[PDB]
This record gives structure tokens, sequence and C-alpha cells, in this order.
């Protein structure tokens, strides 16, 4: 029992209502369980869902998430939930335009050099999906675009094995376009590191998934292509863990 | 990209918790605004076919809240509708039968059962229908109220006009147990009336669904059950001949 096709605007109402909970919490500098949950709620709702990403931007979720970063510069887990939702937005190619914003990129480049890999990993992701889209869709500066490409690659190699799995994925599909961005190794580097990371932490879930969705061929494509050593290194490791 | 595996369930129960807070606030302020009826819809939708969120509703005092809503806004029928329709979802969950046996609650439903708007009394009928269908042994409250309620159910349905669609369904399954309740014909009468309503205003979607889910069997079973309430039997053949 419910009221036909009336569930479409309840989830958009929900996004609107959680955003207000973020504002009222940021307003009060109240890093509490409720704020953390609301941030997690927003993250999961945007998962595999470009309509929710759009609603998040249509009500001013970027501006607000910016101001969230700024109000809680040392709260590692806050940042993570913020950047995680923002990684989902980085995935939607139509919304790429509305992330072309140096105040937003300046926040992401900052958190790329976090000593917490949990934080820096999601920053890296946002960067890789944005650099993935080529020089011609980067409406911002090319001194920053080239500089983040370098910082992204060098950052990944500073990363320890993390203790627990840091992220869940329902599908590996968004990674495949990054696997073929040979001109930008840091974008491929992030992709392979992450696949390796979830496949070593939770193979029972992710090896079957990676294989079924057609991942091996992309990985094999890297194995034989002049390619970046590090990217090729992680590449053959994942492969050999199955072949 | 999401937080962890299975995190989605934990954030659905949080949304229910937060939404109920917006209810509690708006009722505190005697405010009947857009957000409140949006919140009430959202809670209604979330309980559709989700025994789990329904149980979460109960465990976060949703019932006592919702009846504060009822007691604080007696004239706002569209509000009462959203409240009872959710409660109708809850009534559909057998493991929650104990929680709805609150005398203050049943007393209020029974009031709205006799409301003037079918858009409000329909859902109250649904709550009462589903409750009586679990039998005498399960009714832990006034055996007399239960026998009065069973007649009043039957009465208030027969006085109902044909609306201009109050409710939607994704399945007919929760009705089918009611179509068997021969000793309790009010229950049966609510089911076939409800079934007939949605089939008559949206046949393309509901008539098929009824058939796919094996509805005709239950209907034809009432047809050749020799000693069925004539009002129930009539609506049932009305439904059947609307396909046969």
């Amino acid at each position: 029992c419910f009221l036909v096709g009336a569930q479409l605007g309840t989830e958009l109402f929900i996004v609107r209502q959680l955003l207000q909970i973020v504002k009222q919490k940021t307003n009060q500098n109240s890093v509490d369980t409720t704020l953390k949950f609301t941030l997690s709620a927003l993250w999961n709702l945007t998962d595999e869902s470009p309509t929710t990403c759009r609603h998040f931007i249509e009500n001013q979720g970027l501006e607000l998430f910016m101001r969230v970063l700024e109000s809680f510069p040392t709260e590692s887990s806050i940042q993570q939930k913020v950047l995680g939702l923002l990684n989902n937005i980085a995935e939607v190619q139509e919304l790429h335009s509305e992330l072309m914003w140096k105040d937003f990129i300046d926040h992401i480049s900052s958190l790329l050099h976090s000593v917490e890999v949990e934080v820096s990993y999601f920053a890296a992701g946002i960067i890789a999906h944005l650099i993935s889209r080529g020089e011609q869709a980067w409406t911002l500066s090319r001194s920053q675009r080239n500089s983040l490409l370098d910082d992204l690659h060098s950052a990944i190699l500073k990363w320890p094995t993390p203790e627990c799995e840091m992220v869940a994925y329902r599908s590996f599909n968004p990674f495949f376009p990054l696997l073929g961005c040979f001109t930008t190794p840091g974008v491929q580097l992030w992709a392979v590191w992450a696949m390796q990371h979830v496949c070593s932490k939770n193979p029972s879930r992710y090896c079957s998934m990676l294989i079924e969705e057609g991942g091996l061929q992309h990985l094999y494509n890297i194995k034989d292509h002049h390619t970046d050593p590090h990217v090729q290194q992680i590449a053959v490791a994942i492969l050999d863990s199955l072949e």
C-alpha cells in the first residue's frame, strides 16, 4: 500500500531533508553521530544514481560540502564521507561541468596529501575521474590539471596497505574507462590500485565481480601495451592472483 | 561507491528515524505545512512492502507519535489519510500484531472508520480488517469491541461511495488471507471492495496483477462456497465477471 509512481519525489525530498541536517549541524559545529550518519546516508543514496547526484547539486550540496570540509579540517571520517559522495558525482559525465570549480578542486588537491589513506584515496578518485575526461572538458587551468596529474600518481605510491577495506562497490564498470587512459598514468594508477585493494581485502565478493564484468581483458590490455611500470606492476599482480 | 557492504539498510533505518523527528517537530508546533505531509508520504512509501522498516517504525515509538498527529489534527483529512495508510502497511505484518492491540489506538481507528471521507475510512477499515483476520485468540483487547468492530466494518463499507483512486498496490498478496475469512465477513468485504475499486479505475495494471498472482482462484473459491455473505459474494462475482 502507498499513494502510483509517487516514490520518485520522496527520495528527492529525503536528499533535501538530509542536506538541511548537514547545514544545521555545520551551523552548530556539532560533529555528532547524527551528522556522521547523515553524511553516510547522502553517500549511499548517490551510489549508482545520477539523478540523486543531480538533485544534490541542484540544491546546493557542493557549496555546503565545501563549507563542511572547512568547518571540520581535522575530522578524518567526516572528510571521507564527504569525499566519498563526491567521488560518485565525479563519476557522472553530465555533471562534470558543475565540478569545474577551483574552490572545489583546491579542497580536493588538499586532501590528496592527507596522511590518512582512507581520506586521500577518495580525493584521488575524484581527481582521476575528472582528469579522465581529457584536456578539452577541463574548463579550469591547465597548470593545475597537469600538476594534479603528477601529484595523483606520486601520491598513490606513498600509500600503505590499509587495514580494513575502505570502500564498497556494486560494480567495477566506472573503472574501465580509466583503465584505457594511457596518456594519463595517474588515472590508470588509481584504478588498478583500487581494484587490487578490494580484490585482496574481499576476494569472495570482488574477484567474481571483476571477472564477470569483463575486467580481465582491460587488465590484459595493460599487460602488453610501452606503459607505466607501476601501473603495469599492479596490473600483473591482480591478474596473477587469478591466472 | 558506498560506505561499506550492507550499509544501505542502516541508512534506511536512519532516514525513518530522522523523518519521524520531523513529524514530532511539526506536531509540536501545531504546524500543518508542506514538509509535514511530504514527510508523512515518505514514511508511508518506505513502509510499503517492508516488514523491516515497519518494525523500525514501531521500535521508534512511531505509533504513539502518529496518534498524537491524529489527536492534534482532527480536521486535516489528507494528513489522517497518510497516517492510516502507513498504519495499514503496519497492520499487514503479522509479527507486529501485538503492538497494534493498544486500546487508545483501536479506539481511534474505530472512530475514523465511521468518517465521512472514504479516503480516510478506507484505510481505517484496512487496519481493522487485517487485525480481526488473525482470530479471536490473538485479540488481546475487549472481545466485545472486536464483535462490534466486525459489524461496524461491514456497515461502513456498504455506505461507501465510489471515489475518484485513493491507494495503490504493488501486489495483491496481502489481501488473499482476508478473502478466506468466511467466519468474519467484514474482513472479506473490505478485501473484495478494495480489489474491485483499483481494478475498476486502473484495470490495465491491477486486473492483470490479480490474475498473475492467482487471484481468480480465491475469488472463484468464494463463488462456490455455498454459504457466503451475500454482500461479499456479490462484489466477488462483480469482480469475476469483470474478467470472465
